[PDB]
Order: structure tokens, then sequence, then C-alpha cells
């Protein structure tokens, strides 16, 4: 587990994603398709999109960012206890998207680079390294229904 204290600096940092949430969903998908292209391939939706230009100025995609991290948000809220918001993803993800589990290992360090990147100073080590291990709880986590399904990976 995380301690009480870990997951106090991890929602302590949400609270700072949650001011502008829009904003963080957008740098954050732009952050994952420019330096892992192949993740954009897996998205029908937005895999038109060329240039950072481009990205930048899709309305969709903006609103697609919010819907993530919202659901994100839901679950760091549940501080471990997120069985029922995890494994209804999980079986999409896996199932459905087909996703493998080293894309999530991306879009968790696009994360971490985010809030580098705009809360330079506030977003310190030890924060870095709680939120680090809170979304290596949920990789752990949803990894292990994609075994019970077959798609380990
Ligand atoms: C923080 C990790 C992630 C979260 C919270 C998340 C959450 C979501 C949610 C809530 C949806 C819409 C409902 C659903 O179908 O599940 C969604 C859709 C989708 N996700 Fe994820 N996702 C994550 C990571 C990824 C990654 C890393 C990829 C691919 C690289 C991916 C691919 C997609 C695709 C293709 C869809 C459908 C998009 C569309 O056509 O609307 N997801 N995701
Ligand atoms: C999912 N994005």
């Amino acid at each position: 587990v995380l301690s009480e204290g870990e997951w106090q600096l991890v929602l302590h940092v949400w609270a700072k994603v949650e001011a502008d949430v829009a904003g963080h969903g957008q740098d954050i998908l732009i952050r994952l398709f420019k330096s892992h292209p192949e993740t954009l391939e897996k998205f029908d939706r937005f895999k038109h999109l060329k240039t950072e230009a481009e990205m930048k100025a899709s309305e969709d995609l903006k609103k697609h960012g919010v819907t993530v991290l919202t659901a994100l948000g839901a679950i760091l809220k549940k501080k471990g206890h997120h069985e029922a918001e995890l494994k209804p993803l999980a079986q999409s993800h896996a199932t459905k998207h087909k996703i493998p589990i080293k894309y999530l290992e991306f879009i968790s360090e696009a994360i971490i680079h985010v809030l580098h990147s705009r809360h330079p100073g506030d977003f310190g080590a030890d924060a870095q390294g709680a939120m680090n291990k809170a979304l290596e709880l949920f990789r752990k986590d949803i990894a292990a229904k994609y075994k019970e399904l077959g798609y380990q990976g």
C-alpha cells in the first residue's frame, strides 16, 4: 500500500490538476502521441491528426482528455479501494481498444512529465515519488485483470 501521508501528497497535487482539467488533459495526450507515435494508431478517433498544432486545435481531443482525467481522479480518490471503478476500464482496455500494458506505463510517464512542466516549483521529489507509487498501483491492478482475461500485456 501507499501510506496515509503519501496519499495526502497525491491528492494535494491532484487538486492542482482539477484547477484546469482540460488544459492538463490536452498536454498529457499530446505528450503521449508525440513521444510514442505508436500510441496514436490505437485511436481511430484521432489518427488523422499529424502536427502538434493540429492536435492543439482539436476541440474533440480536449473533450476526451477531460474524460480520461475524470476517470483517473475518481480512482485516485479511492485510495487503493478502487475495484469497482477499475474492473470496467481494464475490461474495455483489454478486450475492446486492445491496449498493451506497456502503453499504460507510457501515459504514466507522460502524466509525471506534464506535472513537472506545469508546476515546476511545487511538484517536488517527495510528491513525485508518491505519484509514481500511485500510478504503479493502478498498473499493477490492471495487469491482474488482463492476465485473468488472457491478455497479460
Ligand atoms: C490513465 C490511463 C487511462 C485511463 C484512465 C483511460 C480511460 C479511458 C476512458 C474512461 C475511456 C472511455 C470509456 C472507455 O471506453 O473506457 C477511454 C477510451 C479509450 N481509451 Fe483509455 N484510458 C487510459 C489509458 C489509455 C491508453 C494509454 C490508451 C492508448 C494508448 C487508451 C486507449 C483508449 C481508446 C482507443 C479509447 C476509445 C477512444 C474513443 O474512440 O472514444 N487508453 N479511456
Ligand atoms: C484513453 N484515452
